[PDB]
């Protein structure tokens, strides 16, 4: 029902927080005051309960996404970071912690879609869709395909549909415009037809799904694949010699990719609102406190521009945080459920030819926009 003078805090179990734990530590010795920090499982649902009733942790470890909803509610308070501090982090990462124009969360790490590619196949990856027919001919001719990757999940092919001019949301003055939806413009249809021109034409197939394409791309018998960071760890047992770089552009415009902000938020209820400021802005947001945690279990790109600069020497994470200043926020707000659905019909039927695109955009359209 609180604790008053310690922190507790929560993070998921997939995070490095023993490296986390460290920081904590350090906290005690500069101050006396004791941080535990927790890894529950399923604990993005248990919060909104035990918040509710006064009580969880000091501070909570999550996706932006779900903030949205606690927000709502009321579990978050408001942080109050002077504009200097805010100049210490990418502008971008600010605009997916705040509710109603009020910030409610400090950005920690930011993670998106790339383009990961065979080096022995591919010595020179394409660097728009346009050029990927061609290029799936030409290697068909021995036997290899150019590209394969999840069209079952709207997450995996809205960097296509969006590229051109589709998003989810519009996002301006710091607020979203919940009656200005972006699914069947121009731009979005362009992008879900190029996309249903690769499926007819045989250059893909409308059942590849999530573990169908990593196979094929661990096993060298695709050159390209997309995917994020998460899949790093299995591509490195394949031992294919891969890299991983910038999307595809389409029509000249460059591929927009939702972006994940891992963030940090405060319990409205907490008795310890400047012990938990004082310990996320000045210890664990500091070159040396997001190393600890890295050094247990890689945060891939990070927030903080001091810290990602010397990240960045890593192709690898060069290329998510550039595709992730070129991608789409996640929105967090409720409405964003019905987008999913919405979209993951659409280009399940036009991939199938269960109807055409620009029938299936315009009824996802209506629908979110209902």
């Amino acid at each position: 029902k609180i604790e008053e003078g310690k922190l507790v805090i929560w993070i998921n179990g997939d995070k490095g927080y023993n490296g986390l734990a460290e920081v904590g530590k350090k906290f005690e010795k500069d101050t006396g005051i004791k941080v535990t920090v927790e890894h529950p499982d399923k604990l993005e649902e248990k919060f909104p309960q035990v918040a509710a009733t006064g009580d969880g942790p000091d501070i909570i470890f999550w996706a932006h996404d779900r903030f949205g909803g606690y927000a709502q509610s009321g579990l978050l308070a408001e942080i109050t970071p002077d504009k200097a501090f805010q100049d210490k982090l990418y502008p971008f990462t600010w605009d997916a912690v705040r509710y109603n124009g009020k910030l409610i969360a400090y950005p920690i790490a930011v993670e998106a879609l790339s383009l990961i590619y065979n080096k022995d196949l591919l010595p020179n990856p394409p660097k728009t869709w346009e050029e990927i027919p061609a290029l799936d001919k030409e290697l068909k001719a021995k036997g290899k395909s150019a590209l394969m990757f999840n069209l079952q999940e709207p997450y995996f092919t809205w960097p296509l549909i969006a590229a051109d001019g589709g998003y989810a949301f519009k996002y301006e003055n710091g607020k979203y415009d919940i009656k200005d939806v972006g699914v069947d413009n121009a731009g979005a249809k362009a992008g879900l037809t190029f996309l249903v021109d690769l499926i007819k034409n045989k250059h893909m197939n409308a059942d590849t799904d999530y573990s169908i394409a990593e196979a094929a791309f661990n096993k060298g018998e695709t050159a390209m694949t997309i995917n994020g960071p998460w899949a790093w760890s299995n591509i490195d047992t394949s031992k294919v010699n891969y890299g991983v770089t910038v999307l595809p552009t389409f029509k000249g415009q460059p591929s927009k990719p939702f972006v994940g902000v891992l963030s940090a938020g405060i319990n409205a209820a907490s008795p310890n609102k400047e012990l938990a400021k004082e310990f996320l802005e000045n210890y664990l947001l500091t070159d040396e406190g997001l190393e600890a945690v890295n050094k247990d279990k890689p945060l891939g790109a990070v927030a903080l521009k001091s810290y990602e600069e010397e990240l960045a020497k890593d192709p690898r994470i060069a290329a998510t945080m550039e595709n992730a200043q070129k991608g789409e926020i996640m929105p967090n707000i409720p409405q964003m459920s019905a987008f999913w659905y919405a979209v993951r019909t659409a280009v399940i039927n036009a991939a199938s030819g269960r109807q055409t695109v620009d029938e299936a955009l315009k009824d996802a359209q209506t629908r979110i926009t209902k």
